[PDB]
């Protein structure tokens, strides 16, 4: 009579968030859900070091096969952490490996809402941060005076094999940065389809966000989006009452979009942007809404077989300060809602993409959310939203558990 | 005896803002000031088109010669404006030509304040947008599959004449952008001195804003600014009451800075950033403060001979909707403060550079500001800040005029 969990990758971190998720797994999930299909991985900074990222390899492989991943917040083993945690070596951020390993098209950064508690945006906002390209994968050098040349040699079509000059310039400064990057745009077709599909389901008005007026190479991000929308979605948006007859898809400049995020406190909109613009704008979105914990960070990629790989994370870290407080015998109140939304999304996608116990899984994950929201409504949520009379971390975990049935 | 205005470049626009400035010139300036020294340029979109942009060339040349420029809001001759205004050809924004032509250092984007009126930020905020470099001057191509190569050949030092590879990559998309740009950092030494001097005078806490953690070529923007601060300013900031001893200059990630602009409603801080980050963050600043009209846009560049070239502009547009209302005979209420702040700056700089009627010009510009600010304190400002009881455009101009003496 327990729910059969679909295959799903579970990535454990450390510190306060792992302490919390251990309690959630043991007291909310496991008594109601057979988690035999989960493949669990220990991603403590120490276990990455001890296995020399063998664990990360096993995460990415598991993710490609299973297509549904929940990842806890983790400690990136930076220089600071090597000394602190007593490790052998440093290890970089695992996001690049995940985005490439799973053919990432977007990080979905959506506002998280609680029925009965008003946050910054009244209604759901959706945001797609294009997951590849841009300055994140640039080649560069810091240089003095000299000549900079950029060439391109196509490998197919009429001009195949003929090298052309993209740019050439004389650097006249003693101190300068020289930078080259690319934006791969083939997966913007996939991105547009995913984005507009999401926006239609949510009944939110979509917007495309670039600096294409000046950064003219960005034009195709808009053109691909507009074409997909017009041909495959506009009729549907009008029919669903989301947009009026003759309303065109709107393009916003990135510097205008920063203003709109502050103005549009009603919510009820979607934005899609390039990698960096999405990075900056979604943290703005976090601040307007409440804080980073109330925005999702959901990586979506395209499997070779046509289905989607979906990884889900909370947007806060491991809350080391709170872990320290716990280890000083001081009361804590970690709001688990960001992580729970991630776990819900992963469990739902696991059930959906594998077609295993879908009705019962969706019902259960909906039930967890409903119970949590009702507790917050009553002033029995965590202290971030319910003040000093709110529940401690452990009190909140019990409160949910005894209402779950 | 009228004030003899120092030589100054005056760039006129069109629509509502030109109509307002025509009245201000007629009713405030000309009865008190001999403006024979002003060289005026017609930058109607139609005049850029009619002169094959020779007028923009003339503006740049006059700006170099005279060193002080006031520019009204203008209509960029975009494709859409070509249709609307019946032009022959489209023309790009004039910004790049001005910023590069006058050896741009910074665009200062400061909150505008009136004593006794509450806007978004309680205390002054200062922002320096690095005026040049970045994607604004990028070379690019939209391409398919192939090989992209970037090389650099230094012209001086021990590695002179030896070509090295900055980047090489294989493009695997049928649609991709390939982009190369440079950041010229020699003038960040000047940017830093300018920024910290202003912040010191204003007694605001300075911050440097970059994405250098990931975009590592940006590191010198930070290093240059920190070195100048530590060597030339830190002790002064301590003695001014702004910072404690042992407090260091703070670096903010650009995605953190977007959150701080929303949080820090008390104001009293400064930020300096690269060209694009500055563009995006200062529009956010405008929205938090009130609107674009309440943020300055003051370009500071430098002549070959060391004299600063200063151009001052309001940050709003020409307000076409209000101009249409005006021409229908309907009431309007355009707040001229943004434009007048710009004109004040340009007139003051002209007076200081040329040393023509310096003391009387400063008294007159101070008077315009005081008279304007006092009318707002009396509820006799425009309707943006004083509500429906506020004065019309024309009523406000006449109210100021009769108080100027």
């Amino acid at each position: 009579s327990k729910i059969t969990a679909a295959p799903m990758v579970y990535v454990r971190g450390e510190e306060m968030t792992a302490y919390v998720m251990d309690l959630i797994r043991s007291r909310w999930i496991e008594p109601r859900v057979d988690v035999g299909g989960w493949e669990t991985f220990d991603l403590r900074a120490k276990n990455r070091d001890d296995t020399e990222d063998r664990v990360l390899r096993d995460v990415i492989e598991a993710g490609k096969r299973i297509k549904a991943i929940f990842k806890e917040p983790t400690v990136t083993p930076t220089a600071d952490q090597v000394k602190r945690l007593g490790l052998r070596k440093s290890w970089g951020s695992p996001n690049g490996a995940m985005r490439r390993g799973w053919n990432g098209i977007t990080i979905s950064r959506d506002t998280i809402h609680i029925d009965g508690v008003e946050l910054g945006y009244k209604k759901p906002v959706l945001f797609e941060r294009h997951a590849v390209g841009g300055e994140y994968s640039a080649g560069y050098k810091n240089v003095g005076k000299g000549k900079l040349t950029t060439t391109f040699t196509p490998s197919e079509g009429p001009d195949a094999g003929k090298t052309v000059v993209v740019d050439e310039r004389e650097i006249v400064d003693e101190e300068a940065a020289v930078v080259t990057y690319h934006n791969p745009y083939d997966n913007v077709h996939d991105l547009a389809r995913f984005f507009f599909g999401r926006c239609l389901e949510a009944k939110v008005t979509p917007y495309v966000v670039t600096k294409k007026t000046v950064f003219k190479w960005q034009e195709p991000f808009w053109q691909i989006m507009r074409t997909v929308f017009d041909e495959e979605f506009k009729a549907q948006f009008v029919a669903a009452g989301v947009m009026k007859e003759g309303e065109e898809l709107v393009h916003l400049l990135s510097d205008a979009a920063t203003m709109k995020l502050v103005q549009w406190r009603q919510g009820g909109f979607g934005m899609a942007a390039h990698n960096y613009d999405g990075d900056v704008l979604t943290d703005e979105l976090a601040q307007v809404h409440k804080s980073p914990g109330f925005i999702t960070s959901n990586l979506v990629g395209v499997h070779e077989d046509g289905t989607l790989i979906k990884e889900f994370e909370a947007s806060h870290g491991t809350v080391a300060d709170m872990d320290e407080a716990r280890l000083r015998g001081e009361e804590t109140s970690l709001n688990p809602l960001g992580m729970v939304e991630g776990l819900i999304g992963a469990m739902n996608h696991a059930a959906d993409v594998h077609n295993i116990d879908r009705d019962r899984t969706h019902a259960f994950t909906t039930k967890m959310r409903t119970v949590i929201h009702q507790l917050f409504r009553e002033g029995k949520g965590t202290r971030d939203l319910c003040g000093p009379s709110g529940l401690t971390t452990e009190q909140f975990i019990d409160a949910v558990a005894e209402r779950l049935d």
